């Protein structure tokens, strides 16, 4: 079994398929920085689907059961159905997932289910049209996205929602969001907002802890804990007593998870990272695969890359706060 | 004055083992099979002297240690333990000195201990039923006796907390009469997940009552408020009886390991250094190092080097393995 320096297997491949997006959320792609000026990667510098297939295959032979398609907005990638179809004919890969803001689901959703997509996570940082429009900067109403989700549901897709909660900004949205997806039978998850200050420590200001979210919810709903599907399961799950619908609370900052992190990522221009955090550029997979290589030689470079992985960034920020508190 | 190890962690706690002897033969710790009639314990001369301990603790204080815990073995078996407490009480920088004990010997030694400056003790007590407890400790000690020792301890001015290790099938039906009994005494009881490494080799969850599991028996018999934490990445998750305001704790060692915030150094009873509770190999021989003749400053350089190369994270390795084992 292939394992990093901390003893973790490879089980997940996060696959970035584009640097582009039809939103300008300010945590993520603020307009100052990603303006009309901006030059996103030209066509021929993204990986072809057939290179993504070769990489996903070789990864499946080293452990990866699961693939997550991101960007960017992944739906901004043209002919995404083709990738989903290619990846879904690889036999070690059990589940394929796609993280979207959802806007393009009515346009491309059917061609993607046809191709083998059964499951999507829709980000949606707010349900009130005014606040959400002021988060996304592209004049798109939370209502629009609540209708793409319902069409995704209707074509047969399994939909889950990712909400990043921020104190002053995204706080008052927890309760109307729960109550909405409760009669919609969709599984919603509220994620702690992540942020690091000057002193390498955590930024607990805008962060509303799993402790604090539940104290709020348990006042407006009757709530039951659900024992973890598997062991080392990221999100914590609870259930509503009347209709047994579930919601999740991911504890990013107040409860780090680096020890069971099994996720390898490829960025939109074909670089390897062992962590959603990275100061330096990583191995240039693209320059490697285009210099001519054998599958079973691609297999050794990824394996060499994983075995030398020792990433633990949310752990380090955790170890720095204890160091700063001193 | 702040020293960090390979994984970013500062040194803060020193665990001092003062003896390899115990008056109990607990099955998960010292079973009679292994520690029987013929087990040779350490000769006197091969224990650290109280002067040696006082000197180690002084130099660790300079490296940022604030907290000493005295353990064993059963520490109350080490003769003249009050001498040690007195010397440690004289070390600047050391804020908290604690004792972990089975509590059998508190009436015997407690006053002399208090006299010398001890104020805080944790008492291990795995059951409150007498028959079950005899069969846990294997030396015919009733739980009633330990409860009498606990009450004497509080009466002379010691702060008592209680530590309970829960194995499913054994003492898991002790969770509610122990919660209740100590709620009434205004005593802080903490419940610890049983640590057992299977085959294999990730955790063995057989027995093993989780946090959730444990907190579901509790929520049915008592009416509970969760407590916000003292400090970032704090040991237990605390809770509060609404009555009343008594606290209990839930130490989640297997379901959620705390290695990334682990701040403890240990000296064993044979005077070896360990960076972790677990340990497959012999530690640096600190006792032979001191007895070779070294200055304080040479002792310091060594503790410091010993801390900077530290990368122990035993429980997180097991957790990682437990993930890897599923596949
Ligand atoms: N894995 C691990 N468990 C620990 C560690 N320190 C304490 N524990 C657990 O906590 C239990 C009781 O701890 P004690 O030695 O009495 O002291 P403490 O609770 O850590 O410290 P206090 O806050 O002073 O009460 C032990 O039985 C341990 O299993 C540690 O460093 N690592
Ligand atoms: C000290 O060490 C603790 N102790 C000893 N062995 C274990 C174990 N396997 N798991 C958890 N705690 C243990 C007991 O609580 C005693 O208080
Ligand atoms: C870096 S986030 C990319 C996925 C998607 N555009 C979302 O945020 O919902
Ligand atoms: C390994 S525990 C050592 C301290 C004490 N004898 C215990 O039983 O509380
Ligand atoms: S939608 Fe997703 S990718 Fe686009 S900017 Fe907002 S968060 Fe980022
Ligand atoms: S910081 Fe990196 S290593 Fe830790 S979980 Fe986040 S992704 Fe994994
Ligand atoms: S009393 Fe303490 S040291 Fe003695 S066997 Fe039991 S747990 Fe271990
Ligand atoms: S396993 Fe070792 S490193 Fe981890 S917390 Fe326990 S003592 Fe610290």
């Amino acid at each position: 079994q292939i394992k990093d320096k901390l003893g973790r297997p490879i089980r997940d491949l996060r696959l970035s398929v584009t640097d582009r997006c039809n939103f300008r959320c300010d945590y993520c792609m603020p307009k100052e920085v990603f303006g009309d000026d901006f030059v996103f990667l030209p066509k021929n510098e993204l990986l072809t689907f057939d290179e993504m297939a070769r990489i996903a295959k070789v990864y499946a032979e080293l452990g990866v059961k699961k693939i997550r398609i991101t960007g960017g907005e992944p739906l901004m990638r043209r002919d995404l159905d083709v990738l989903i179809a290619k990846l879904n004919q690889i036999d070690g890969i059990e589940d394929i997932g796609l993280t979207t803001n959802g806007l393009l689901l009515k346009k491309h959703g059917q061609k993607l289910y046809d191709a083998g997509l059964r499951r999507i996570n829709v980000s949606l940082d707010a349900i009130d049209d005014t606040l959400f429009q002021s988060i996304n900067n592209r004049n798109i109403k939370a209502t629009t996205i609540l209708e793409q989700i319902d069409y995704a549901t209707s074509i047969g897709l399994n939909v889950k929602v990712n909400v990043v909660i921020q104190k002053g900004i995204n706080d008052d949205q927890i309760i109307p969001m729960l109550e909405y997806f409760k009669d919609k039978h969709i599984e919603i998850r509220f994620i702690e907002f992540m942020d690091v200050g000057n002193d390498n420590g955590w930024d607990f200001s805008k962060v509303v802890t799993k402790d604090e979210m539940l104290t709020m919810i348990e006042q407006h709903f009757e709530i039951d804990p659900v024992e973890p599907k598997y062991f080392g399961e990221v999100a914590k799950y609870y259930r509503h007593k009347d209709n047994g619908v579930q919601f999740g609370l991911i504890t990013s900052v107040s409860q780090s998870f680096c020890s069971t992190c099994t996720r390898a990522r490829l960025s939109s221009d074909g670089k390897f990272y062992g962590c959603l955090f990275a100061t330096v550029d990583g191995f240039n997979v693209k320059a490697f695969i285009r210099s001519g290589v054998t599958d079973e030689e691609l297999k050794e470079q990824f394996k060499a890359l994983w075995q030398i992985r020792d990433d633990r960034y949310s752990d380090e920020r955790t170890a720095q706060t204890v160091a700063n508190r001193q």
